[PDB]
C-alpha cells in the first residue's frame, strides 16, 4: 500500500480519539434539482461544509462505457475524488457490477449459479478478471496533479448475506463468495493497485459475529469491516442498528480493523429530528471510523438521504454536524499524514 493509503488507514483506526467522519454516496456529482453544479453539494448547503467522506459507484465500468449505472461519467467521478482528496476528505467506491452470465444489472437474481460461472474454469472467468482489471485501470488514475495515488476505500460484493444482488447468500456458497474477493484482490495487486483499502459490508441479517463472518475472506484482504442497515422502521432501526454496530465493535476488535457504517439512511427523512434524535444516539456509542448515508436522487426527488435546503430535517441536521463526534472537511484530522509511532 501507499504511503498516503497507509497513513489512511492509522487515520481511521484512531476512530475512538478523533471521532466518525460524516459521509454521503454521490455529494458532488447531483443531489434534489441539480447536477453537475462545480462545487455545489447538498450537505455542504446545508450545513456549510463537504462531508468528510464521499462515495461513488463503479458500476458499469467494466462494459467499458464513458458513464456508470447512475448516469455520471468516469471522467466526472476522477474530477470528483481528485477534488475530494484536494480538501482533505475521504473516498469510498462501491460497485453495483453487472451479471457476468445473464447481461443483466446487479440486482438479476433470476440465475444462482452466476457466481460459479466465474470461478476458475468457468465460462465467464476470464471477462470477470478484464471486468475487475477494468476498475483496477480506474484505480491507477486517481492521481493527483503532482502524481499521488489517491486513496480509495473500495467496497465491492456487499450486502452479501441478502439474496438481492448475484453475489448474494443463496446465489453462491460461502467458499465461492470468498473467491470472489480473492479473485478481486489479485487482480488488483498484480495491476500494482497499492491504493486502495478493502471494506466488507453485509446488511443486518447477521445476528452474531460468526454469522458476520461466516463468509469473511480473510484479514490479509479486508481493511475495514462495515455494515449496511437502512432505517425503516424507528424502534427496529434502533435494535438492530446498535446490534450491528455491537458486532462489528466486537469483531474489529477480535481482527484489529476499524469499523464503519458504510451505509445508512432514512429514505426522505420526513423525521425533522432524525439526526440527533435517532442516529447520533446510536452511533456515538461506537467507535466508528465513518458514517454514509445514500445519495439524493436527482431523477428521483423523494429517494434522498441527506437533507437539502428546506427540507425539513435540515436544521436537525445542522445541529448534529456540530457534535464534536461527526467530522466534516475543515474539522481536526489529518487523513493522510502518518504520525509516526505504533500503537502502545
Ligand atoms: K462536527
Amino acid at each position: 500500500k501507499t504511503p498516503e493509503t497507509v497513513a489512511l488507514l492509522q487515520n481511521l483506526k484512531q476512530a475512538e480519539r478523533k471521532g466518525i467522519l460524516f459521509g454521503h454516496h454521490d455529494d458532488t456529482a447531483y443531489g434534489i434539482g441539480w447536477e453537475g453544479d462545480k462545487g455545489r453539494s447538498d450537505v455542504k448547503s446545508v450545513c456549510g461544509a463537504y462531508p468528510g467522506v464521499m462515495s461513488f459507484d463503479l458500476g458499469e465500468i467494466e462494459l467499458g462505457g464513458t458513464h456508470n449505472l447512475d448516469k455520471v461519467s468516469f471522467a466526472h467521478l476522477r474530477e470528483y475524488i481528485i477534488e475530494q482528496y484536494a480538501r482533505g476528505g475521504m473516498i469510498s467506491l462501491s460497485w453495483h457490477v453487472r451479471n457476468p452470465k445473464t447481461g443483466g444489472d446487479s440486482w438479476d437474481v433470476t440465475d444462482s449459479t452466476v457466481v460459479a460461472s466465474v470461478m476458475q474454469g468457468g465460462e465467464n472467468h476470464v471477462k470477470m478478471l478484464e471486468w475487475i482489471d477494468r476498475v483496477a485501470d480506474f484505480l491507477l488514475s486517481l492521481k493527483t496533479k503532482e502524481g499521488v495515488l489517491i486513496p480509495v476505500v473500495f467496497r465491492p460484493w456487499h450486502e452479501h448475506t441478502g439474496s438481492w444482488f448475484w453475489w448474494g447468500k443463496d446465489l453462491c456458497s460461502s467458499e465461492q463468495y470468498k473467491t470472489l474477493w480473492r479473485m478481486t484482490n489479485d487482480r488488483l495487486r498484480l495491476k500494482g493497485v497499492n491504493n486502495v483499502l478493502l471494506a466488507y459490508s453485509p446488511g443486518m441479517e447477521s445476528d452474531t459475529v460468526e454469522e458476520y463472518l461466516e463468509r469473511y475472506p480473510g484479514d490479509d484482504i479486508i481493511d475495514v469491516l462495515g455494515t449496511d442497515v437502512y432505517q425503516f422502521e424507528r424502534s427496529q432501526y434502533i435494535k438492530q442498528l446498535n446490534k450491528m454496530l455491537t458486532i462489528l465493535t466486537e469483531a474489529g476488535k477480535k481482527h484489529d480493523k476499524p469499523i464503519a457504517l458504510t451505509e445508512t439512511g432514512l429514505e426522505g427523512i420526513p423525521d425533522s429530528l432524525w439526526w440527533t434524535g435517532t442516529l447520533l444516539p446510536v452511533i456515538e456509542k461506537y467507535p466508528l471510523s465513518y458514517v454514509l448515508v445514500w445519495r439524493n436522487a436527482r431523477e428521483k426527488s423523494t429517494h434522498y438521504y441527506a437533507p437539502y435546503p428546506g427540507q425539513v430535517s435540515a436544521d436537525d441536521f445542522v445541529k448534529f454536524s456540530r457534535s464534536p463526534k461527526i467530522l466534516f472537511v475543515g474539522d481536526n484530522f489529518e487523513l493522510y499524514k502518518l504520525e509516526h509511532h505504533h500503537h502502545h
